[PDB]
Order: structure tokens, then sequence, then C-alpha cells
């Protein structure tokens, strides 16, 4: 196809002209093996290796004889495994550091209350300004010329938080089902208090994404629960545990709403019961987030449990010069 | 006591003067069986058949045998039956008044949906004026400087009105355990979504009223909600079948809040079952809303019914306004 023009465009410089080419084959079908392969071979010459093996391992599960695929593929594999276990270590050491310390800390952990209920409720399109949430918390009275239902997703987050900090942080033993719903009971309740702490009835669409149909539902969460419990998630990198928990249940879509403030909170329940502080997916993350959800769906989790790994990144510096 | 000294006030003029030792006397011992029946005698001069009758009924509860407030009840007894039973009859003739009518009744059933919401939380402590109550229900948006608690319980008000007409009036059956939850659930759900729909698992203490533990909150439900069933209650006049529904559930007290809000809720269903409209205890009438009920406690359930079959003839005299 336009994937020819692109291969011409790489041979003798034009590298813009070339990526934009390669783009554009790909937004006709995302599923054209041999544009897949090139744009792999092409994106190694960047030194992004990762989103190659990505590129070469999407071709293998349209195609999976492709010979120019499988021949990169097999050499990107455990290449990227190495790369990502190596993050998961740079992760570790800023955690040591982290965890080696307060009064210089606890303004940080002050300022970020705020500002993780102003991201995750900003980032399901929430209105409300940090000063606002700021008033909303601290005072009890309502912000003007501000809807109801946007002030009631503030006091049920810190309301989730609360209970989540009090109950199921220092708590010992294996979460349940009911775990889950008294933390949906809480984000969803002020707004919606019939649907709060109930599964879905319906079925819904998130995105492209059809989630099991609601007769499912408990059959599907009570396999979730069973793995947060089993020997082989207890083994993964707490970073990859909270990734994998945190997709798994925003996948199943078990309520009408507030499944991805309740994913996000149990995410964090997640990394908090591993020593790791809680962490924030920014308000301007929601593209990149929204696009890792989608292409973990396709059947490569990866570049979520990435996406996952940068958030923890970032929340460890800010923590990390605030007390430095 | 000080009775002695009410009496020969009472013995040319001083009225006011007799009046107020009567209920000094009444104040320091309020089980004293001789200025219960003197008051009761004294009640009677003021034409006030129905206290005098509450005052020879209370003394006959501490001395069953107290042969002048005897005497007196025995008189009084099926006088008061008498002018309870006419009331009731004012209050069916004014129901056949106002169920045969329209656009005049119209305006007057808009006014009173925010009015009904404006006194059932204004009762229980809520500073919303109806302005403010109206603004939150039509705009689902926020009343600067009030307070977002203040705010939910009107949210949850107008959820549970909306989820009695739609599921509960024109329903047919029986009222379980469950249609008291779902009133609560949207009642306080907005406010405390925890509590809301879950009864109480603490021991709390209304005024002066205690009520049941619990661990008997579920058998003393079970109990009301076959009271609600019973043929015995469908017999009762309908303005009497809501008093005591209202009654009987305020005193188990089921939850931590939000009680009253039911109570009155369900009261107005029990009304509306019965082709009567629904009514409205007015924030001013807190006072003797909770006296009717303290004396309810104290063993007369008479003056609570009196109270809400006024609130009745008050609610179909604004809507004759249309006639
Ligand atoms: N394709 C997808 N598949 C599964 N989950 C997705 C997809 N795209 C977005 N999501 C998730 O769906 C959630 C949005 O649904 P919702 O229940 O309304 O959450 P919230 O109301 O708490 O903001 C977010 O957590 C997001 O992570
Ligand atoms: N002495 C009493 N005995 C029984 N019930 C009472 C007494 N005094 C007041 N009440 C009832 O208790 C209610 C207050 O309880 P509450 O849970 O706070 O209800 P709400 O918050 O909806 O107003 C009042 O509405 C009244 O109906
Ligand atoms: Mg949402
Ligand atoms: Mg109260």
């Amino acid at each position: 196809a336009a994937l020819n023009q692109a291969l011409e465009m790489k041979r003798q410089g034009k590298r813009e002209k070339a990526q934009k080419l390669f783009m554009h084959a790909l937004k006709m079908d995302p599923d054209f093996v041999d544009a897949l392969t090139e744009f792999g071979i092409f994106s190694e010459e960047d030194k992004d290796i990762i989103q190659a093996d990505y590129l070469y391992t999407r071709a293998l599960t349209i195609s999976p004889y492709h010979e120019k695929a499988l021949v990169n593929r097999d050499r990107t594999l455990p290449l990227v495994e190495e790369i990502d276990q190596r993050y998961f270590s740079i992760i570790d050491s800023k955690v040591k550091k982290v965890m080696s310390i307060n009064s210089a800390l606890r303004r940080v952990m002050e300022e970020t209350y705020y500002h993780h209920i102003y991201h995750t409720v900003a980032i399901g399109g929430n209105t409300l300004t940090l000063s606002e949430i700021r008033h909303i918390l601290e005072t009890r009275y309502a912000v003007p010329g501000k809807s109801l239902e946007e002030q009631n997703e503030v006091i049920g987050m810190h309301a989730a938080m609360k209970y989540i900090n009090t109950t199921l942080v220092s708590r010992i033993g294996s979460v349940t089902i009911s775990d889950v719903l008294e933390i949906h009971r809480r984000v969803l309740g002020y707004v919606d208090p019939v649907e709060a702490g109930r599964f879905r009835t319906t079925q819904v669409l998130v995105g492209h994404h059809i989630p099991p149909h609601p007769q499912d539902v408990e059959k599907q969460m009570q396999e979730f629960v069973q793995w947060l419990n089993s020997e082989e998630a207890m083994n993964l990198h707490p970073v990859e545990f909270a990734a994998l928990a945190h997709y798994k249940l925003v996948y199943i879509h078990p309520f009408i709403d507030g499944n991805g403030r309740t994913s996000r909170l149990l995410m964090n329940l997640i990394l908090m019961q591993a020593g790791y502080p809680p962490i924030t997916i920014r308000k301007e993350q929601r593209s990149d987030y929204y696009h890792v959800l989608e292409a973990a769906n396709e059947g490569d989790v990866r570049p979520f449990i990435r996406f996952i790994a940068k958030c923890t990144e970032t929340t460890l510096d800010t923590l990390l010069f605030a007390t430095t």
C-alpha cells in the first residue's frame, strides 16, 4: 500500500516524511503485517526497541508465521524483558530512597491528597478546580455555580480513601469481593446511592470495549479476587501486580460508574501494602491512559504496565527533591 | 401540695393564676393523682373535655381506683370518642370536596411539593430556604455558602418521594420491610451512604425515649409490617392508621438518622393509598409534634392522632381555596 512510499522515503533522508507515511498505512490497516514489521525495523533506528517489540509482537498475533516479524521478535523478546526489569529496579532504588525518611515529607503527603482527588475526578470529566476541591473537603460547604453531583464525587473520594487507610491498608489477610463493594459504596454513594456498592444490572460500552454481561459479573469478580490472593500475583513485581489488578477490574467493569476511581484506588492499596507511595494518573494523561488500556484489550498488557511504572517513577520523583 | 393554693385561686376569679399553680404542682409531680383530677375538673370549665379526659386517663394509670378520676372518666370517655369521631367525619367531607375537582388545584399541588420538602427537612434542623430548595431541585446546582449535607438531604427527599410515587403508591399488595429500607436508602443515601437503608447497630437516645436495642430492631420491624398489612389496621380510620404507623416506626427508631423523614413519608403513602392528599407537619409545629410523641410514649396515643388529623384538615383547607 502506502508502505512502499514509506520505505522509499526511509532510503535517503526524509525520516519525518517516512514516519508520517508509516502512521497513515497503519491508520488505514492497523492489522497490516508488513507495515507493522517495517515500522518496527524503522523504530529500532530511533533506539526505540520497546515500540519495535510491540510492533513485531502485534504482527505475530495477526500472522503467527511471518518470517521478518519472527526473526526480529525472537531477538527483541528477551531484550525488552531485561529493559523492563531494569526499570523496575530503578523504581525499587527510588522507593529505598523515599522509604529512608519527618516534617519535610509530611508537607508533600498533604499536598498530594487534594492532588490525587483532583486528577482521579478530573480524568472522568469533573470540572472542579484543586482550590474548589480543597474548599469542599476543608469547609464541607458547597462551591457556587458548580453542580452538586461533581461535588459529591469529591466527598465520595475522600470517604473511600479514608476507609482504605483506616480499614484496608494495615489489615492482615485476603482481599474479598465485599472490600471492593465497600470502596465503591463510598466512591459512588453520595452521587448514586441506589447503584453504589452494587454490580451492573445492564450491559454497557467502555470506548470500544464491551465488558462481560451482567449475568457473568459475579463469576468474573470471584475469579478476580482469587487472582488477587493467588501465589503467582504475590510473586509479581508490586508495580506489575498493581497495573494488572487495575486493568483486570476496569476490563470486568462491574459497576455502572466509578470503575476507574475504584480501580485507581485498588491499585494504590496494592502499591501501599508493598511499601510504595500512592500514585496519581494525571488528567493530562487520559489520552495515553485510554490508548494503553485499548492496547491491552488488543492483546498486549505491557504498554499499560510501563505507563503505570512511569506514573510510579514521576510520583517517586517530586517526593525526592521536596525532601532533598 | 401547691394544688391547695391552686384550688383556692379557682374559688373567686383568678383563672390564669390558678392554671399556672396547677402547672407548677404537675411540674413537681406529674404523677400527682389529685393534681391531675383537679386540673381535669378545671379544664372542663374552659370547655376542654379532650384535655380533661387526658388528665383523668393519666391519673387512672397511676391510681386505677381513684373515685373522683373514675366518675369523671366514665362520663368523658364516650363523649371524647364522639368528639373525635365527628372530627374524622369533618375530614371525610373535606376529602369528598377535594376529590371532586383542573388548573386551580394544579397550582397548589406543585407549590406543596417544595413545601413538603422544605418542612420535612427544616423540622430536623435544615437551614435551606424554599427558594434554595427550588434552586437545588430545578437546577441540580449547589447553593452558595450552604453546607453540602443540607443540600443532599433535599436530593434524598426528592428521590424518596419520586420512588414512592413511581413504585409504591399505585402498587397492589402487602408493604414489606424492604420497601421501608428502599425509602430510607434514598432519604439518607446522598448524606450517609454507609448507613442508608441499613438498621441501627448502636443503642441511641431520642430526647427522653430509649428505642429498642439494635438486637431487637429486626423482630420489632417484622411485627410492625405485620400490623401494616393486618385486617385491624385496614379497619382503622385512614387518619388513625397513618398516625399510628408513624408513631410505631418512630418509636422503634430503626435507623441512626432519617427516622422522622421516613415516618412522615410512610404516613403519606398510607393517606394517599386511601385517597387522601399527602400532608405536611410544618417546622413551627416541632414543639407540639414532640410533645404529642412524648405523650404517646407516656401511654396516650390520642393527642398525636388529633395532631395528625389537624395537619390533615389544614392541608385539606389549603386545597379547598380552589372551590
Ligand atoms: N478500552 C477500555 N477497556 C477497559 N477499560 C477501559 C477502556 N478505556 C477506558 N477504560 C477505563 O474505564 C474507566 C472509565 O469508566 P468509569 O466506570 O466511568 O470510571 P470513573 O467513573 O470512575 O471515572 C476508566 O478507569 C478507564 O481506565
Ligand atoms: N419522644 C420521642 N419519641 C419517639 N420519637 C420521637 C420523639 N421525639 C421525636 N421523635 C421523632 O424522632 C424524629 C427525629 O429522629 P431522626 O432520625 O433524627 O429523624 P430525621 O433526621 O429525619 O428528622 C422526629 O422527627 C420525631 O418524629
Ligand atoms: Mg464516570
Ligand atoms: Mg436527625
